[PDB]
């Protein structure tokens, strides 16, 4: 067992983040 997911290198696309970042 070794994980190598790293999202925040990849799926930081900021869609839906900044928008309830924003509460929408």
């Amino acid at each position: 067992k070794k994980l190598k997911l790293a999202p925040a290198k990849l799926a930081l696309l900021w869609k839906a983040l900044a928008l309830k970042l924003k509460k929408a």
